[PDB]
């Protein structure tokens, strides 16, 4: 189901028919280049929902620039029946150099989205097939 | 806009509003663990926009489980003023332990898929700003 | 009047029947971890009174978490007849395991200002006096 | 929420609107330079929350006087679902020079209370959030 | 034009009759004693303005302050037609001693931007007279 | 305050709503590549504010030219307790490229002066706030 598999480019946006609402706030987890937000919405903290955001810049190197990379880390803690807490975590990096064209980057955001969302993957992602 | 940011967990799905199809094919690019498929829609091969699925399973050690880890890599190539050809990349990975919800796998995938596209976050992805 | 002292458990709320208003901004005193506010009310820097919040979130180690630490410390600077300028200090330290009940953790912080307020312990705080 | 925020300074007393009360009994735990007492009003000697008083006194040294400094720290034992018991702990020390005016040493106590209490602190305190 | 210039001292406040807006954001390059904030309206990362922001709090040697710096940078990067890319500058240093009248810090601020923005001294910024 | 802030690009003119006027004659103090004015409305040269003015042109290097660089410093000084004298210092300094806009010059004038002049960054530049 992953060969063969059909996805819009260029799309004009995506959303989400959703249930209920979830909401941020700062977590101070010193973080190197960015940010930790948890969700005060979970009760528990030892399994709250966080989620983490990085932004590396682009190098200047005697007039050529590297891509730059920014990462989201969305994370549920579990507490297994061991009683060892761990990770379940969903990461998204997104590495651009500054000359692709504003339009391909948001084309990249959401072709990276359908990538996770569409059914065609559903195979892939959940029991790990290939092909 | 991240610190106190909204989003839907549990959603039902999410789909996209958007215009042209693209087609994936099977590459043949040597993969470990892999499989590369490029889109048979575009016709250079320098510029051919291709994805590259890697999965590796929960597998256990000593009586337990070790969390699976499935990548997806999603690349635009351009050619620069200079001559070198670089790559663009969305990257996502997805790792779950084997005692996660079967819908909260689902969930991860699609709170993942929505802090790429949801507009609060628009201004970080686009302009790399913490905030 | 330490022994048989008596103080309020799972109480709604503190207030405190006070006089003039201090208000804080922050002051870029470099602080690891943590953020120096001074009173923008006190004109004089040398005796301007100032407080320090440093904050470390419970951290997972081998499965599991360690209990968290956010401190503060308030300090009236005065200069001595000797000519040293010597800080008065208060500091609360706080620390939760994740596992505490939300609501227990403002039980703590209550009971812990009342500590301070409670004329039971006012012969312990103003003249050192254990009984 | 800590930028900028305001607590009243030579304030005239605080007070708790609040719940039960619970009572200290002496616990004869060694404890140099202080008392243990602990609430005789906890049922469960594994989990009784108890309280630690300390007095170290100002230090005479060639006609000039060290800062004394006061203890308090309170604890809530809990039993995790390890089996393995820990501590929450509320530790609050003032440390002060003798010259200090008493009305201020009293004005210190309740603005400490107050970065306790307060809603303004209420993110420091419980997420760890600075800023 | 510089020698019997003539600019306001001890003024209210200054203002700026102009154009369009611009708005910064936090850029997550990691500074030393620092913050980075670029512009969010310009578009392209390789010729977006930025400005630096450092600073230095005065520090006590045995009862005797230290002046101390506060730093800003604003920099318009351009590519030449080398094609290496350079940096133009502005930067704006303030060194004060806390003993100095809080109007007179503010007063320097007023002073400091008369120099640049009064036209008495526009030969010698733009291009370099010294008379 | 310093991150989200807002100052005016393509500005006009700047202009300052104040008090007394200050007039500046040759001080006679010799300075390399500079030139020293002070205040002929100050009465004691001990605490009579100085500005300098240092000037470097772009130079250049068999056809690349180099980014000139002009200085300005501007000083109160003022007699310690310690009966030394410190200087308090404003320094900017602007750094241009030739090749840069004529229009880009002024504006980077104005956008310093209002980095100094403007509320959003009182903070920043009386204590040292790096938010």
């Amino acid at each position: 189901s992953i060969i063969g598999s059909s996805i819009k480019t260029g799309a004009t946006s995506a959303s989400i028919t959703g249930g209920s609402d979830i909401t941020f706030a700062l977590t101070g987890q010193t973080v190197t280049n960015g940010l930790n937000v948890s969700v005060s919405e979970d009760t528990d903290y030892r399994t709250r929902r966080n989620a983490t955001f990085k932004s590396r810049v682009p190098t200047v190197v005697n007039g050529n620039y590297s891509k730059g990379k920014n990462e989201v880390v969305f994370v549920i803690p579990m507490s297994l029946d061991s009683g060892e807490t761990v990770f379940n975590s969903v990461r998204i990096a997104l590495e651009i150099h500054p000359a692709l064209a504003s339009a391909s980057v948001k084309d990249l955001r959401l072709i990276g989205a359908q990538l996770l969302t569409d059914a065609d993957y559903d195979s892939f992602w959940t029991l790990g097939a290939l092909a």
